[PDB]
């Protein structure tokens, strides 16, 4: 009947329209002829007539928030934001302006799980940050603050935004926190395999290495129109849980680890048309991030086999699910860890319940709420999850947090 | 090296780096759901001279099958003149089948698709007929445990009277009794179609695992009702390798795993009766039809029989489980010497025919939502590689309840 999508929940039984799809303003990589959902990019790499269209889009959507929608407050921020940008081809957002348009980014993020917390987010202001020395030390700081020695809290630090004639404030780090991957002269490679790339472009500004499985990298930050500054992290701000199975006493022997601390750096974060390059976020990890893609995944620390053979199971046939069987006790492994450790984790049967209360609060308040389904499902035991039986509609809203080409190249 | 851009989507896998693109999507004739606006890929169904040129296309794609196109032939066979509609020759609806598997998005065994026995049943005009042909395909297809991929074909639909319909939605499904608590005996997806069942007159029974007779309808009339012969229906008692109580949960799972409510559509003609079938994946039975909270919900007894801590969530013991269950079936069926694949050999062996028809067509249509499976999905290769999502024909389709 209603002229919007519908979408089923195989479980319930229950229905719901999706209304707020309806103000995208960006366009996907699907087409009625062939839908790319699943691609992880959609495929590639500031003006007045354009950038005054999303910045106006941002002002009602923040005044509308506030509940003083079409007030002279809203009018005038308006008028305000047509003068500055005609002056100068730019703008400045206000203090309570950024702290709504980087909630509504996480609130925007289609592949988060986690977005139950959306409102529940620390937003810390460096768009005053100079240098790459002051961008270490806000980063330290919100390491520390987001840390609280166990007790994650979400915390995002927005550093200074582009502007024309000038170079974006940059981390290359995917990640404040990465480990290590040393390529090694038979082929294979110590640490994450994820991380050989930046691993090597540390050492060549100037980063002394050591053959570890689980060495913190140093950050390079870099500031407007200058080389990248390596910096190397203080060891205590950097916490740690190592591993250790609840009942196999040799898994700890297996001298595996993680940090604490999921903050996601190489992300641009866009708000009104505005866009900052350098926007450090962290929340806390689900336990299958850990115990089943950086563990793992064959590319990554792959560990399944080393794990099945100390369980002594039949690796030499699928039909024996070893591979299940090990990805489990690794999984189970992590939560029972951090848990032991006291460093807040989420489980993903957790995890997707209370998104599904999520999608529930979204549905009244903005009818819809943007949702990947392959991102929101689990690693492990997808249909196990109620996430699994809800259909989920994917578009692309404002704020929002994006890919952006990497620095070097 | 690669088209760059949307006329020809890259593909990447994760795993190993490598990326290829996709030319086949061009020959999709048929819209899906995705917008530029908002992909609906993850919806299970559609919102929801035509015909004389979805019939030559098909016969352009026939004849350039068999290496002879552009010929004579080819060119003469290229009836809808004065009756509206067509018919199909039999080597012709072969080689439809075939390609309506082919083309099947969601399905992650069509390393098997050129391995199809094709019934030709378009001769019936009874339900009795039908029921005799079904009967027929049950047997072929289990072959007495070494299972063969088979679909009968019954008459097309004719625009104007009824359609050859199979009610049930497969060959083989367990009864569902409903008995005041409000509780099921049996499979509770099965509730609306033993209902069926016994208003048509089907004396019910009083197990947890009672196949379920077949209603069968011929155009225009009433559906009737068929016992499938018991020495027909190949079952499999579940036992697990190590757990020796999981035996006497009673529990088993048939053989053969036939779709019989959906549509054929081959070159413009809708078979509307075409029953399906090939052998099982492990984690169809033992995650969705055993561990579901809707079907067998077995989980958490299994759980506390385990002695796991069901008191929270963190324990994993819903993850534990499953697999426990997973591999009772594995083990269950390979020791009855019954056909069967594991989610990882089964992806494993769907990653190369990607390769093969990369090479053969330039691209493949998959519903990665459905190729990965519903337990372990990173551990599985598929998990890491893209795919492109869109519609050939011929194609199987949902029709609406013959009720
Ligand atoms: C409160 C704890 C929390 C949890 C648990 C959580 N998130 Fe996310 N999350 C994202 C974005 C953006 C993505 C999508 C990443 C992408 O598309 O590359 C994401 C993705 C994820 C994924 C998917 C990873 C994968 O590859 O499958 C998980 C799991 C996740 N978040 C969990 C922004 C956030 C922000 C930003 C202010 C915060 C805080 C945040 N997320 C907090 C959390
Ligand atoms: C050779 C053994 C074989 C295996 C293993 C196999 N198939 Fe499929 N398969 C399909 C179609 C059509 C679908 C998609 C069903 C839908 O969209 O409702 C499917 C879907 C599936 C699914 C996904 C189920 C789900 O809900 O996640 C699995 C697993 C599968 N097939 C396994 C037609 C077939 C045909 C028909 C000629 C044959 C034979 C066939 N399939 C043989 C096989
Ligand atoms: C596009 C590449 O994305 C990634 O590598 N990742 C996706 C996003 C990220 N995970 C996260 C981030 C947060 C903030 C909390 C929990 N988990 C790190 C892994
Ligand atoms: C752009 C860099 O991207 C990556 O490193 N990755 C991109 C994809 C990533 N995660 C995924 C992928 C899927 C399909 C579902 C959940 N999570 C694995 C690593
Ligand atoms: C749209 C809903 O589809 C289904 O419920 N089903 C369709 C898919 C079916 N599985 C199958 C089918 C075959 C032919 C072989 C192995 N497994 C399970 C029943
Ligand atoms: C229209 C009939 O639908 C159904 O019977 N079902 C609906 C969905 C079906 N399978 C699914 C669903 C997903 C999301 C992935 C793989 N397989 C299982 C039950
Ligand atoms: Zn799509």
């Amino acid at each position: 009947g209603p002229k919007f999508p519908r979408v089923k929940n195989w479980e319930l039984g229950s229905i719901t329209y999706d209304t707020l799809c309806a103000q995208s303003q960006q366009d996907g990589p699907c087409t009625p002829r062939r839908c790319l959902g699943s691609l992880v990019l959609p495929r590639k790499l500031p003006p007045a007539e354009q950038l005054l269209s999303q910045a106006r889009d941002f002002i009602n959507q923040y005044y509308s928030s506030i509940k003083r929608s079409g007030s002279q407050a809203h009018e005038e921020r308006l008028q305000e934001v047509e003068a500055e940008v005609a002056s100068t081809g730019t703008y400045h957002l206000r203090e309570s302006e950024l702290v709504f348009g980087a909630k509504q980014a996480w609130r925007n993020a289609p592949r988060c799980v986690g977005r139950i917390q959306w409102g529940k987010l620390q937003v810390f202001d460096a768009r005053d940050c100079s240098s790459a020395q002051e961008m270490f030390t806000y980063i330290c700081n919100h390491i520390k603050y987001a840390t609280n020695r166990g007790n994650l809290r979400s915390a995002i630090t927005v550093f200074p935004q582009r502007a024309p004639g000038r170079g974006d404030f940059r981390i290359w780090n995917s990640q404040l926190v990465r480990y290590a991957g040393y390529r090694q002269q038979d082929g294979s490679v110590r640490g994450d395999p994820a991380n050989v790339e930046i691993t090597e472009l540390c050492i060549q500004h100037g980063w002394t290495p050591g053959n570890g499985r689980f060495d913190v990298l140093p950050l390079l930050l870099q500031a407007p129109d200058e080389a990248p500054e390596l910096f190397v992290l203080p060891p205590e701000l950097v916490l740690e849980v190592p591993l250790e199975h609840p009942t196999l006493e040799w898994f700890a022997a297996l001298g595996l680890r993680w940090y604490a601390l999921p903050a996601v750096s190489n992300m641009l974060l866009e708000i009104g048309g505005l866009e900052f390059s350098a926007a450090p976020f962290s929340g806390w990890y689900m336990s299958t991030e850990i115990g089943t893609r950086n563990l793992c995944d064959p590319h990554r620390y792959n560990i399944l086999e080393d794990v099945a053979v100390c369980m002594d199971l039949d690796t030499r046939t699928t039909s024996s699910l070893w591979k299940d069987k090990a990805a489990v006790e690794i999984n189970l492994a992590v939560l029972h860890s951090f848990q032991l450790a006291k460093v807040t984790i989420v489980d993903h049967h957790a995890a997707t319940v209370s998104f599904m209360k999520h999608l529930d609060n979204e549905q009244k308040a903005r009818g819809g709420c943007p949702a990947d389904w392959a991102w929101i499902v689990p690693p492990i035991s997808g249909s196990l999850t109620p996430v699994f039986h809800q259909e989920m509609v994917n578009y692309i809203l404002s704020p929002a947090f994006r890919y952006q080409p990497d620095p070097w190249k």
